[PDB]
């Protein structure tokens, strides 16, 4: 089985921008294939954004076993995106966490709940711990090496985690860890912003 | 008149052949700013005259893509997921290995309580957010200033930002209560 192979391309589900298609390889579809979601002909179909004929489940089929590949799991909206398109929605959603969440005025709002002075010391190192647990599971999620689209990297992390983060990009085709690490960026940012209006507050 | 149905469209993300109400609200939110959406994009949204219809009335992601009815789905979805599917048992058990001091188990284990709260905080004011999306126009109990910029952060993302957010940190809260589980296993030897 040649994994690095590109089987076919696939206009995105989210574009409103006439100007590209995802290119869907061998591994990725052997990844839907495979447990925990083993999609079926019908499910794999709807992925691939394939015309529904009764000669298509026949065809895909055929084109399947031809590259050493043969034919349940709870489906979401998640189901329906090839790699290609969950990583870009979440390095979407990522930007937007980066550059349009209110980080500051959430600061200003909570920090302003909590304005008893001897209250303040206690706030400044419960933001530190946070801040550096946070840190700590976001760097895990940077050392997944779980394959996705063309890449197959070698694993940094031992084989028990890996599999553990492994299973959860393979039921979210990609989005998962890179989404939760975008909404941690929001919660980094108003720690940042909580510390600097609580050392306002002590003056 | 914001409650109109103005249109049935669609979804995006559905692979079950077996559509989300769009509401003139809705098209009032694209169409005002801060997206300004021309009649091309919305065009695109409603998945489509148009000018006449509406007569009486930033950069382009893949959020801006979805009704309203769809991002919250997708937002709903992913919390179900990051619920029932995020390793947090075996993502604390290699954390408590890696970053856990054993001369000190109580520093450690004050930082994950803290941790705890301060989220909880966090996803309580996204919680207490009354942003009109979908057919609702609810009234609002945070001051105008805040309310004002997490209105911003939902136009932006249709929707999808906040519950987004709540469904990622919900996958840390069980991570923190895993983990704390795991010191007090620890503090028994």
């Amino acid at each position: 089985v040649n994994t690095g192979e590109v089987f076919c391309s696939v206009p995105g589900r989210l574009s409103l921008l006439s100007s590209s298609k995802y290119k869907v390889t061998v591994g990725e579809v052997q990844r839907r294939l495979s447990p925990p979601e083993c999609l079926n002909a019908s499910l794999l179909g709807g992925v691939l954004r394939r015309a529904k004929s009764k000669n298509g489940g026949r065809s895909l089929r055929e084109r399947l076993e031809k590259i050493g590949l043969n034919l349940a799991a709870n489906v979401t909206l998640l189901t329906s995106l090839v790699e290609g398109e969950a990583v870009h929605l979440a390095r979407d959603f990522g930007y937007i966490c980066e550059t349009e969440f209110p980080a500051k005025a959430v600061s200003e709002y909570l920090n302003r709940q909590h304005t008893d002075p001897s209250d303040l010391h206690s706030r400044k190192n419960m933001l530190l711990a946070t801040k550096q647990l946070c840190k700590e599971f976001t760097d895990l999620l940077a050392q997944d090496r779980t394959p996705i689209g063309n890449s197959r990297p070698s694993p940094i992390l031992e084989p028990g985690i890996q599999s553990c983060l492994t299973h959860f990009s393979l039921i979210t085709h990609g989005f998962g860890a890179p989404a939760i690490c975008a909404a941690l960026t929001a919660l980094q940012n108003y720690l940042t912003e909580a510390l600097k209006g609580m050392d306002k507050m002590f003056l």
